[PDB]
C-alpha cells in the first residue's frame, strides 16, 4: 500500500546524515556564488528524486556585508585618541577549517556605517522592561551613549529598536556565558558550548513582515521600482556590532556609575555589571569607539520551488519550506532542517515513482536570504499571493531540526493541534527510557501543557522564520516542530553556538545527534504532517480547538485590562462583545464539526474543505494591525517587544501596553475600545464562515 | 422545462407597473419610519414569493437632514444687512401631492452648518478643468468667495471638493435649463422637463468607497466604535445648497467682473454668465449669504437580504441588488429598478415552487441609504467581506431601470461582455421600428462601439451606485444595465427630474414607459444575466475579453505619458513591463480558454470555475490605490475628477495627471514608474491565476 506508513518507513537517518554532511562543507551565505551553486544542486536532485517540476525563483533584494578591506571593530580609546584595546576581527576557525575561504566575519547585518565614540551604558538584555528600569527607576539617560547589551531573551532587532528610541548612538551586542555556556560542558570543539572568541551573527532589522526593505508589497523582480535607502523599511539608524565574551569582559570590567539594580542584571563574567555611564575614576577619560563600514547592496537570491502535482485537487497546495542560506557552515541552522526536507522529497518521490500521487499538490521550497529578514520566502509569497490565498491549505516550516536532544517543541495554529496530537501518538519516541513508547507520551511527559494535564505544550506563532508571511500576512494555517533542550529560560536565546562559525557538521554528529535519530523523528513529524494535509479526504483541521484558545486569549486580555478598573469604569471599556463573539464561534464550530462528521458528495466535502481552508484566512484584516500593515492576523502577531514570541489579540495587547504612561488617557482607552471592536467583529466574521453557506 | 426561457416568460410588464405604483405613493427617505415599513413589506413579499430565507440586516450610520424648524436658504443682502431676495424653502409639490407630509426640502446631504456671506464667483460645472481655466488662465482667485456652479457633467461631490481646494467658503449648486430642460418638451406635470422651481437633491460626500463616514473598514453594528465627527471620512468643510433655475437667475443676473471665457461656460438662462467676482457697479455692495442648519445624525438603516439556495453549489453566490431609499417618491430612482427586482424575485420564486432551484445560490438585496453614500450595501459588504471574497461570483446592480426610452446602456466588467452580447441577441427589441429584431440589433444600431463596428458600446464601472464595494473593493465581477436617452453630452448629468419631488409614478407612466415594455426589457436583461450566472455549468465569463481591453488601456496610458517625451527620456520611463504583462495575459488567457472548451470531471470544472471566479479578484491590490485604501482594483477605479466615470489604470493615470505642474519632476515621474510596476505586476499575477495550477 501507498499510505502514511509507507512514506514514513522510507525515511532513513543515514540519508539525512549524508545530506547534512554534503550541505555543510563550505559556507552558503545569501547572495554568494556558493549558495547559488547549492541551489542548482538541490534543483537537480529534486528533479532526480521525482518531482514534476523544479524551478529557481530569483529576486534582487537588499543584503548587507562587511567591507573585506576595511574591517569592523570596536576600541577603547584614551584621551590622546590611541586605541588601547581592539575587539577581534574574526572568530578563530574550528579545527580542519582554518583554511576555508569566505567565512564572513561577525557583523550585524544592516548596521549603518559610523565611527561613534562615547561612554558605555550597560542595559542588560535591552528589553523594553530593562529600559523602563534604567530610565524610570534608576534615572539613567542613554541619550548620546553607546549601549552594551547581552544577547538573549528577545530578538536582537528589538534590542536595537529599544536602544534607538532611548537615544543611544550605537549598540554593542555580546554573548554572556550565563546565556551561552551551559555549566559542566566544554567549549567547542570539545563540547557544544560557546568559546570566548565565538560570536553570534544576525540581522538587526525591524521589518514587521515587509520582506525586502526596498520593495514592500511587491516582488523584487526585474522591473521592480525600489525605494531609495532613506525610505527603506526597517533599517537601523545607529551602528551595531556583536562580540564574544573575551572581548566583552574587556569592555565591561572598567564600568562605573551605578551598581546593577538587582541580580537579574548580572551575568557570569567576573565583572561588577555596573550600568555606567562610563568607566570608574582612573579610566574616566577613556571612551569606547565603534568602527563600522558594512555596506548594503542589492544582490540576487534564489529560491528552489519543487512541485508534486495532486491527483484529485491539484489546485490545493500544501507547502513544506525551509531556508538554505546560512551565516557560515549552517551545521544546525539551517542545514539540519534542509537535510530533513531533502529526505522528505526523496521519500515522496519514491512513492511517486511507484505510481502514487498525493491527493493535493505539495510544494517544496528551499528559501534564500532567510537570515537577512525572511527575504526569499516573503518575495516569493508577494509574487504568488493570489494563488496562495485562494489555494493555500497549509505551510509547514523546516529550519533547524534540532536545537537540543531532550524533547519535541511545536508551534502551530490551533487548527493543527488535533493533527499533531494524533500523529505523535503513532510515532515512536527516540528518547532514552521511552523505548517502545509513543513520541506523544515522551513529549507530554517532558513538556506538559500549562493548561491541560495529559497533553503537551504547543506555543503560538510569531516571527523569526519563513512561515511569517504565510501565516501573519496571508492567513494560511502554519506549523513548525523541532527537537529542543531542557532550558526554559533560554527558549528565545538560541543554542550556544547559534550563528557562530562553530556550528558545523561535527557539532551535530559528535554532540547533538550521532545516530541521526532525533533528525529522523523530526522528519517523521514534519513529513507526516505534510502527508496528512496533502492526503486526508477531509482536511485534518479541528475548528473547535480554535474556539477553546479564543476563550483563553479573551480571558487573558480581559485580565490585563482589569488591572485598570477605574479607567474601565470612566471610559466604559467593555469586553462583552468579544466574549459574545467567542461564545458564538464556539457554538457554530460545534455545529460545523457535527455536519463534518455526519455529511458520497464531493461538492459538500469540498465546500466543507473550503470552509476549513478559509477559516485561518478569516482572521486576516485587510487593513493590517496599527502601523504594521503586513501583520494582518487579528488573533496572533509577533510581539512588538520580541518578534520571536507570538502575542494573542495583539491589537488590544498593544493598545493596553504601558497605558498608565500615556498622556491622553481618553484617547488611549478609546483605542483599546476600538481594538476590542475589531477583535470581536473578526471573531464573529470567522465564525460565520463556518455557518451553513445558504 | 425549467430553463431561461421559462424564467423570462414569467416576467410581466403589468406586475412591474403594479409594483412601481405600490412603491412610490409616499416618500421613502433613508432612516425614516416609512422606509422601514417598506423594508418590512418587501421582506414579507419576498417570503410569500418563495425565497428560502429573507432577513433584515440593520446598521447605525451617519445620515444628514435639514432642520425642520430652521430652514436652509440663500439670500442676497444689502450693505445694511437686509435680505432683499430669498431662495425657495421647498419645491412646489406636484398635482395631487400638495398634501403629502414629510417631503424633505431640497438640501445637500452632509453639508456643514454655517452662514457664510460673500461675493459670488461663477465656476461653470466646477470641474477640475473649469478651476484650471479660472485660476491659471483668467487669474481669478476663489479664496474666501462663494462659488456658484451648475449641476451636470461630474458628480456633485467632486464639484464641492474642487471648490474647497480652491479656497471657496461656500458652494451654491443649481440646475441650468441647458442641462435639465430638453428643447421642445414641457415642464412637469405636462412633460418630463424640470420646472424653474425644481431642485436636485443629493449628497456631496467624497468617501472614496469608505461607506459610513464613522466606521471605515468595519460594519456599523451595535458594538461598533465610531470616529468622532472631526475624524469622519469624506465630509465637506464648507456649506453647500442646491437651487432651481428661477432662483439661480436672480443670483446670476447681477454678476459682474469678467465675461465668461467662451461659449462652453454659458447656459440657457437670460444672463451674461459673468464669472465675477461679485456684482456689477450698482449692486457692488450687495453680498450673497447662505443659511445652512442641517444636522448629521447616526440613524438606523435596514437592508432586506433574500436567499435562494443553490442545488449544486450553494456556496457560490450570484447577487442581484438595488436600493429602496429615495429622496422623495423615487418614481425613477430607485423604484423603477426595485419594481424590476421585485418581479424578478417573483419569477424565480415561481420556478422554485415548481421544484426548480438554481445551480448556485442567488442573493437578492434591497439596500438602504444608497442616496447617502452607498451606506447600506457597503456596511453589509464590510460585515460579510470574507464570505463574499471567497464565494462571490458576480453582482448585478438594479437601480433605475429607465432614464430614457431610446436604447440600452450597459457598464460591466470585460468578463461579462460575451454574456451580455449573447443574452441581448436572444431578447426581443422593444423599440419602435425594430419589431421582430433582437435587442442586440437595436442597441448596436443606436449605440455603436467606438472601437468595434457591428458591436455595441459597453462602458467602464466607476462609482455612483451600490456595485462599488463589490467591484472596486472586493473584486467581484459586476455589471449594470438600463434603458437610456439619446443625449450623449448629458450622460453623467441625470434626466431632468433627477432627485426632484417631480419624479413620480405619473412621470414614468405618462412620459417614459406607458406600456412598461422598457421596464420589462430591462428585467429580462438583469434577470437573464443573473439566471445564466447562477445556472450555467461553466461560469459565463470570457477571460479573452479582459485581454483585449487591457491592451487598449495600455495603449491609452502610454499615449498620455508620451505627451511628455523629454521627461520619459530623462527619467527612463518605460511601459515595456506593462505591455509584456498584457502580452502574457493574452497568451495565457488563450490557452486557458482552449482548456475550458476541451476539458465529466467536476473537480476540473470547479477548479476551472474557481479560476474564472477569482480572475476579477486577482486585480485587487490589498494595499489599495494611493490615499484611497478602499479602491483596490488596479485596472479600474472611479475617476478622481468624477466618481461617476470609471478610469482605467487609475494609479498611473493619476500619477500622470497635470504632471507638468508638479514642482519636483523627479519625484513625480518616480511615482509614474512606481505605478507602471504595480500595474505590470498585477496584470502578470492575474494572468498567472489562469495558468495550469500545478
Ligand atoms: C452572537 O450571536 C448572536 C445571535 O445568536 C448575535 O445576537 C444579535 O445581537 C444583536 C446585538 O445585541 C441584536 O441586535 C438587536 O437587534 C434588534 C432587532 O433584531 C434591535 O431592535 C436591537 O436594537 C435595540 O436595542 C439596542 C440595545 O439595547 C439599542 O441600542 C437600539 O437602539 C435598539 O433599541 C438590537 O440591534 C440581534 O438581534 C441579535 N441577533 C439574534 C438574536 O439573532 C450577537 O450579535 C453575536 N455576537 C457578536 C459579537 O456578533
Ligand atoms: C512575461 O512572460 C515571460 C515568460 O514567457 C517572462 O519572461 C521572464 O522575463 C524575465 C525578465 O526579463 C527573465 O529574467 C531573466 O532571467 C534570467 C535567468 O532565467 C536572468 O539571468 C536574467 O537576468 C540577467 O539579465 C538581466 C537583464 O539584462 C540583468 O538585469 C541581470 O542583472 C542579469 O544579468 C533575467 O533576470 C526570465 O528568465 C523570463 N522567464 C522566462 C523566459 O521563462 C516575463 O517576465 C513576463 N512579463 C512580466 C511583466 O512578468
Ligand atoms: O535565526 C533565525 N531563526 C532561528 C532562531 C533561533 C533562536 C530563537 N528561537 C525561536 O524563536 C524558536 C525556535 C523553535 C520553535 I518549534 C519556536 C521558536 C530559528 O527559528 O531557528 N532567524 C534569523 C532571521 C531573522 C528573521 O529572524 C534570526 O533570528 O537572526
Ligand atoms: O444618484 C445616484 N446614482 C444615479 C446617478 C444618475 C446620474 C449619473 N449617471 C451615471 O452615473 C450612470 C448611469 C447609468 C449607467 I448603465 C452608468 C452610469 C444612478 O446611478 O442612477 N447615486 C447617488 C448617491 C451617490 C453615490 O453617488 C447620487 O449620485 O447622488
Ligand atoms: C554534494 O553531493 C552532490 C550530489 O552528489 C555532489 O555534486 C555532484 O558531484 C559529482 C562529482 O563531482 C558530479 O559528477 C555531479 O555532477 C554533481 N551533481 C550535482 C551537483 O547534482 C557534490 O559534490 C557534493 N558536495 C560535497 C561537498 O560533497
Ligand atoms: C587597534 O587597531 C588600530 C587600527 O589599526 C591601531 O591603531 C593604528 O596603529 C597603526 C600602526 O601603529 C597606525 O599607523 C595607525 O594610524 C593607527 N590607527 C588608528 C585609527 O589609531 C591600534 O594600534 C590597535 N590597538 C591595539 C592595542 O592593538
Ligand atoms: C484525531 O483522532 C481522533 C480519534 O480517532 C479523531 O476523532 C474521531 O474522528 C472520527 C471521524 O470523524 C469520529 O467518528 C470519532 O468520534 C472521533 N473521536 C473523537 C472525537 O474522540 C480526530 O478526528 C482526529 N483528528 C484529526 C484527524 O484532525
Ligand atoms: C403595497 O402593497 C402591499 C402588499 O399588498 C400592501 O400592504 C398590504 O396591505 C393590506 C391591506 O392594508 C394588508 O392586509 C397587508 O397586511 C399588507 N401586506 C404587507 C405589508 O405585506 C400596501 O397596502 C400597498 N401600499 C400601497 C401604497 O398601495
Ligand atoms: C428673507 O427671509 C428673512 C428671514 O426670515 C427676512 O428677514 C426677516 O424679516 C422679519 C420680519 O420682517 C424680521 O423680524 C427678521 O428679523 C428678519 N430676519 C433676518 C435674518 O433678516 C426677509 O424679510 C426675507 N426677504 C424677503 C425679500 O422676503
Ligand atoms: C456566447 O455564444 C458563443 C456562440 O455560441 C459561444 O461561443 C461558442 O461556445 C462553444 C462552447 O464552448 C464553442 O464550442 C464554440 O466554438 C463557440 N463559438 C465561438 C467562440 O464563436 C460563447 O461561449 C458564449 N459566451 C458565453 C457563454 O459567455
Ligand atoms: C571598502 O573599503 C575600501 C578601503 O578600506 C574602499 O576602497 C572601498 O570603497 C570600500 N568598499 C565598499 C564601500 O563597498
Ligand atoms: C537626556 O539627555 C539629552 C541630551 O542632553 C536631553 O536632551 C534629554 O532631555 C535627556 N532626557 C532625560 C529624561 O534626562
Ligand atoms: C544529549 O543528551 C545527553 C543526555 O541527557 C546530554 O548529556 C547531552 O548534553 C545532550 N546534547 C546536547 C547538545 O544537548
Ligand atoms: C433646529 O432648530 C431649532 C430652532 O430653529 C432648535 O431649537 C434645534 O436645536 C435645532 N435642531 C437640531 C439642531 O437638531
Ligand atoms: C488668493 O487670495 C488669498 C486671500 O488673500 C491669498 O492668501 C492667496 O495667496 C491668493 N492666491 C492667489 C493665487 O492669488
Ligand atoms: C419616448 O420616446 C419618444 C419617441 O422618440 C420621445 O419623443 C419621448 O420624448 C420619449 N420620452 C422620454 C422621457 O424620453
Ligand atoms: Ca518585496
Ligand atoms: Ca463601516
Ligand atoms: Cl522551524
Ligand atoms: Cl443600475
Ligand atoms: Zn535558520
Ligand atoms: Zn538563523
Ligand atoms: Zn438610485
Ligand atoms: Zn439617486
Amino acid at each position: 500500500k501507498h499510505n502514511m506508513k509507507a512514506f514514513l518507513d522510507e525515511l532513513k537517518a543515514e540519508n539525512i546524515k549524508k545530506f547534512l554532511y554534503n550541505f555543510t562543507q563550505i559556507p552558503h551565505l545569501a547572495g554568494t556564488e556558493q549558495n547559488f551553486q547549492l541551489a542548482k544542486q538541490i534543483q537537480s536532485q529534486w528533479k532526480e528524486f521525482g518531482l514534476d517540476s523544479v524551478e529557481l525563483a530569483h529576486y534582487d533584494v537588499l543584503l548587507s556585508y562587511p567591507n573585506k578591506t576595511h574591517p569592523n571593530y570596536i576600541s577603547i580609546i584614551n584621551e590622546d585618541g590611541n586605541e588601547i584595546f581592539n575587539t577581534s576581527l574574526f572568530e578563530p576557525p574550528p579545527p580542519g577549517y582554518e583554511n576555508v575561504s569566505d567565512i564572513v566575519p561577525p557583523f550585524s547585518a544592516f548596521s549603518p556605517q559610523g565611527m561613534p565614540e562615547g561612554d558605555l551604558v550597560y542595559v542588560n538584555y535591552a528589553r523594553t522592561e530593562d529600559f523602563f528600569k534604567l530610565e524610570r527607576d534608576m534615572k539613567i539617560n542613554c541619550s548620546g551613549k553607546i549601549v552594551i547589551a547581552r544577547y538573549g531573551k528577545v530578538f536582537r532587532g528589538n534590542k536595537v529598536k529599544n536602544a534607538q528610541l532611548a537615544g543611544a548612538k550605537g549598540v554593542i551586542l555580546y554573548s554572556d556565558p550565563a546565556d551561552y555556556f551551559a555549566p559542566g560542558v566544554k567549549s567547542y570543539p570539545d563540547g557544544w558550548n560557546l568559546p570566548g572568541g565565538g560570536v553570534q551573527r544576525g540581522n538587526i532589522l525591524n521589518l514587521n513582515g515587509a520582506g525586502d526593505p526596498l520593495t514592500p508589497g511587491y516582488p523584487a523582480n526585474e522591473y521592480a521600482y525600489r525605494r531609495g535607502i532613506a525610505e527603506a523599511v526597517g533599517l537601523p539608524s545607529i551602528p551595531v556590532h556583536p562580540i564574544g565574551y573575551y572581548d566583552a569582559q574587556k569592555l565591561l570590567e572598567k564600568m562605573g556609575g551605578s551598581a546593577p539594580p538587582d541580580s537579574s542584571w548580572r551575568g557570569s563574567l567576573k565583572v561588577p555589571y555596573n550600568v555606567g555611564p562610563g568607566f570608574t575614576g582612573n579610566f574616566s577619560t577613556q571612551k569606547v569607539k565603534m568602527h563600522i563600514h558594512s555596506t548594503n547592496e542589492v544582490t540576487r537570491i534564489y529560491n528552489v520551488i519543487g512541485t508534486l502535482r495532486g491527483a484529485v485537487e491539484p489546485d490545493r497546495y500544501v507547502i513544506l519550506g525551509g531556508h538554505r542560506d546560512s551565516w557560515v557552515f549552517g551545521g544546525i541552522d539551517p542545514q539540519s532542517g534542509a537535510a530533513v526536507v531533502h529526505e522528505i522529497v526523496r521519500s515522496f518521490g519514491t512513492l511517486k515513482k511507484e505510481g502514487w500521487r498525493p491527493r493535493r499538490t505539495i510544494l517544496f521550497a528551499s528559501w534564500d536570504a532567510e537570515e537577512f529578514g525572511l527575504l526569499g520566502s516573503t518575495e516569493w509569497a508577494e509574487e504568488n499571493s493570489r494563488l496562495l490565498q485562494e489555494r493555500g491549505v497549509a505551510y509547514i516550516n523546516a529550519d533547524s531540526s534540532i536545537e537540543g536532544n531532550y524533547t519535541l517543541r511545536v508551534d502551530c495554529t490551533p487548527l493543527m493541534y488535533s493533527l499533531v496530537h494524533n500523529l505523535t501518538k503513532e510515532l515512536k519516541s527516540p528518547d532514552e527510557g521511552f523505548e517502545g513508547k509513543s513520541l506523544y507520551e515522551s513529549w507530554t511527559k517532558k513538556s506538559p501543557s500549562p493548561e491541560f494535564s495529559g497533553m503537551p505544550r504547543i506555543s503560538k506563532l510569531g516571527s523569526g522564520n519563513d512561515f511569517e508571511v504565510f501565516f501573519q500576512r496571508l492567513g494560511i494555517a502554519s506549523g513548525r516542530a523541532r527537537y529542543t533542550k531542557n532550558w526554559e529560560t533560554n527558549k528565545f536565546s538560541g543554542y550556544p553556538l547559534y550563528h557562530s562559525v562553530y556550528e558545523t557538521y561535527e557539532l551535530v554528529e559528535k554532540f547533538y545527534d550521532p545516530m541521526f535519530k532525533y533528525h529522523l523523528t523530526v522528519a517523521q513529524v514534519r513529513g507526516g504532517m505534510v502527508f496528512e494535509l496533502a492526503n486526508s479526504i477531509v482536511l485534518p483541521f479541528d475548528c473547535r480547538d480554535y474556539a477553546v484558545v479564543l476563550r483563553k486569549y479573551a480571558d487573558k486580555i480581559y485580565s490585563i485590562s482589569m488591572k485598570h478598573p477605574q479607567e474601565m469604569k470612566t471610559y466604559s471599556v467593555s469586553f462583552d462583545s468579544l466574549f459574545s463573539a467567542v461564545k458564538n464561534f464556539t457554538e457554530i464550530a460545534s455545529k460545523f464539526s457535527e455536519r463534518l462528521q455526519d455529511f458520497s458528495n464531493p461538492i459538500v466535502l469540498r465546500m466543507m474543505n473550503d470552509q476549513l481552508m478559509f477559516l485561518e484566512r478569516a482572521f486576516i484584516d485587510p487593513l493590517g494591525l496599527p502601523d504594521r500593515p503586513f501583520y494582518r492576523h487579528v488573533i496572533y502577531a509577533p510581539s512588538s517587544h520580541n518578534k520571536y514570541a507570538g502575542e494573542s489579540f495583539p491589537g488590544i495587547y498593544d493598545a493596553l501596553f504601558d497605558i498608565e504612561s500615556k498622556v491622553d488617557p481618553s484617547k488611549a482607552w478609546g483605542e483599546v475600545k476600538r481594538q476590542i471592536y475589531v477583535a470581536a467583529f473578526t471573531v464573529q466574521a470567522a465564525a460565520e464562515t463556518l455557518s451553513e453557506v445558504a
